[PDB]
């Protein structure tokens, strides 16, 4: 007997006929309902067209970034650009559609902080499914009070300054327009530019530059984008090509070599996109590489910003 | 002066080399994770097997249904079945691609129950981002020790029982199948579905009284690849049972509507509806980009889903 | 002689090298450009949230009655959702992918009022190209005050408030999208639309008797992706009212028959209709490569819209 | 009270009854439709068969240059040739499909030649929606004398002559026949031939040769066509390939840039097609350099016809 206790809800004290007969909504006109959405837009849209940290991609390693960034400095401007309606990238599921989430340790140690519960299994750990890391993650990231997320928007190309670097901000655009397709030629992006320039496009010395961590995991549909688009622009930079999975080699490379690209300044790497670059071993249905190589990227963004 | 604050993380004390050269995973090998994860999912199947609640699509209305009646009855077999990789439904934006999600009042009392902040508008309020609302419902649906979600999985079609009790279709479980599959024009055909089963049946296939028989919420939607997929199939089987059909977008009446109708329906034993499904399957107004009648639809059938477990 | 005159342009006095060396722009920054163009853009947004006059679909027919309407009342908020990214519709070319545009009079007279040259063939007049017509009209149009163009947007449905004042639909606005999420098979679903308000509302949605009702005037075609797209809404909601569906060609019929019956809609209040939208509603002629009706189709719905505003 | 003024529109003095049942049109033939258009369309096809200037490409670039050619010279026979069913290219929105057209000064200057309202904000001027700008072009390039847009019909090759140069024409086709498909092949096309050859088809060094600009925007579905062509054909010839976003440096760039190419005799570029042919940057959702670019070449090929 447990089906003795009451029913509750948050209404149960409000709605008294059992048919719900008294249950009313305060009144509302449409123009009221599209005027409230507009305005907030627009405002993200003149706020963060200049920002401190642009993240592309909204994945288990650009989250767990995302996370580790704005919780130490609530103050930057941290705009997270995300090509799909939802976001969460590959976390959603573990391998061949099933659902438990493997993460090595030290990896636990996230965990930990974000308070998602696990089962301990020595070496490993096990969350019983990839939905609940990364919906974790996301609501607390999204609380925070300068970080935005441009979901259902994807980056088309970088913003640059002249050879010796820089990175100077993004290019975006709908992403149903990117993908199109057999419609009327062109629709023209818009731009959002890292903090440090003067009125007149040149840098301001005095200010601190803003910085772009990609995050778009391998090469694909809409993968590893800004690594793609570096080794385009310049000649002597080439993609390393992802190699065959090897777990124990995968994981350790990915972690240590995320963080600064050394042939482009204020560009920064995280994730499956690290082993498209680099030319990496892949890993398959494990996790801890991914959240750690945001913390290890998110570490070097904010000595950047210390100064 | 934030700048001047430490930079820490979770690893700070354990990590001391500036390039990282001392960090190290633990050894592992490959045959460890597949059995790690292989092990887990076949056990879900198993248990889930015959389950007590089956909750048809994973967006706002039935996500918000999960977190009442999981709260309220831990110890009830709640399976929720959605056929798109990631969960969530339609809840991920507000309307024509911006980010605000508008709920008027008293869907504030909800907000408060899971901790989510707004701004206060009077007779409304507002989430910052609709995103937030979801993932936050989410996070604590799925901690709960006897909610399972079967997410990249359709369901396909009903298992039934002969008519009257009363009524022409009797429901006693759901057709499953990889939504990929169910999709898959036209590679070799046939591939079978699986099924599961609503508690409340012998070994042999007939019901048993001794049992509280279990039920189906259905919140599919009124739109997409699939959506109001148990109306229309309801619709389907039963020749004097019509869809009513979606109107035109008037928010007064859409929201209040939507709210009331949802529960069970009449005609189908241990069959519920929430959300915009029910607007398709009673012929209701549509409310467009407002968001209050999706979480207390949802609220409404759990109450009523409570009440049939409780006596 | 003409290759002795000189070469002249708007940048002649000022670009003095040969080679443009000496030419420059004022300076710029990227986000200066961003902030120029969202802003504006939700200005739009928030005045054309209640609009006067809805105008669904910029062909002919639709940017005809546009002109004609915001001339004489250049006070209107006049707002033109159109689905395609460039607007026009079928105007751009004649038959068969050839140019020229054919008018019977008195057609002509609408092109004197628009100052745009033809050839006078006796009975009926030919412009030398279908794009002449109908960049002219845009170019009027778009000048003026209280006109919004929202190209690459698409209506989806109606708002509708209760049955009679008198009739089963009642219309109080339309639903709107991003034409490409419209048609965006099949991305995680839902993406929900927004909504545009008729004027004559209070701020608790119920009819405000001081206040002049707005219209709509729905000139979308009968065909394309969508196409006689407010016609087919009315008659799925209004179950005893049917489509007439197009007939044959009949250029004599067609075009008398289009112009009469442009104009208010009975059955529904505030609706009116032009072009060949009317000849699928009512079950008329089509007319092929010939224009001067669905010009004063667009003159005619305008008189009437008119007549409502002046009192 | 403005509710209080007369209806008033053309036909107001001779439809008199409130239902409009006294209005009428003049009688007519169905035939007599068809052989109006076709009797006009078949004049153009003759009379255009050897062209002046063949302009490929209605967009922004595309018709300012029209709009200079014709309007210093009435006489030149200007064939535009343009792929879509409706002209204009990118030119029917701004950014992220808003509105709003700017344009840096002073191109402002070619907005006063046009009467084309705008806002001066200071370094740049804001037209209130871009199609204000290139419906206004389009009307005034239509009307003049020996101007023929060829709209839904695409450029798929160039007519040729042995080499040192040069172009000759171009090999054209109904668009939707080009994208075909699974249709029985061949469908083969027609040809526009430039000015100053021979019933022989040899060069008559006495008439003044045609000329081709191409201005087909940047590298896409049908994008950067005859820079492709000509750097296909000449094995020494390579495309330099669009950099990323600078809107200093892009905007200056393109203009400078634009006009005769140097490989090739009679051959000239405008717009975006010159960043993909010359390797520069983009510019994104900013108009100045397309209207001017157009300027710059045409007064290049004005020079060219005055001799």
């Amino acid at each position: 007997h447990l089906n003795s206790t009451p029913v509750t809800h948050c209404l149960s004290d409000i709605v008294k006929k059992e048919d719900w007969s008294d249950f009313k909504f305060a009144p509302i006109r449409e123009s009221t309902v599209s005027r409230a959405m507009t305005s907030r837009y627009f405002k993200d849209l003149d706020k963060f067209a200049v920002s401190d940290v642009i993240i592309v991609g909204a994945g288990s390693s650009g989250l767990s970034a995302a996370y580790v960034i704005a919780k130490n400095r609530p103050d930057l401007k941290v705009c997270i650009i995300e090509s799909s309606v939802a976001p969460g990238g590959g976390s959603w599921l573990g391998g061949q559609l099933f659902s438990a989430m493997v993460m090595r340790k030290p990896a636990h140690l996230f965990l930990q902080e974000l308070e998602i519960p696990y089962e301990d299994e020595g070496d490993y750990v096990v969350v019983k499914h990839a939905a609940l890391f990364i919906s974790t993650v996301l609501s607390k990231v999204l609380q925070l009070p300068n970080v935005k997320l441009f979901n259902a928007t994807c980056v088309e190309d970088l913003v640059t300054r002249p050879p010796t670097v820089t990175v100077a901000g993004v290019v975006t655009n709908w992403t149903l327009v990117t993908q199109a397709h057999g419609t009327q030629c062109s629709m023209d992006p818009n731009v959002i530019e890292l903090a440090g320039y003067k009125n007149d496009g040149t840098r301001d010395l005095s200010q601190k530059h803003g910085v772009i961590l990609s995050t778009t995991g391998h090469d694909g549909p809409f993968g590893a984008f800004c690594a793609k688009r570096i080794v385009d622009i310049d000649q002597n930079q080439k993609l390393g090509g992802m190699k065959g999975l090897d777990m124990n080699h995968a994981e350790h490379d990915v972690v240590i070599h995320s963080g600064a690209y050394a042939g482009v300044d204020n560009m920064y790497f995280a994730g499956m996109e690290v082993a498209e670059l680099d030319g990496l071993n892949r890993m398959g249905p494990t996790f801890g590489a991914m959240a750690l190589s945001g913390v290890h990227a998110a570490e070097q963004i904010l000595k950047h910003f210390a100064a």
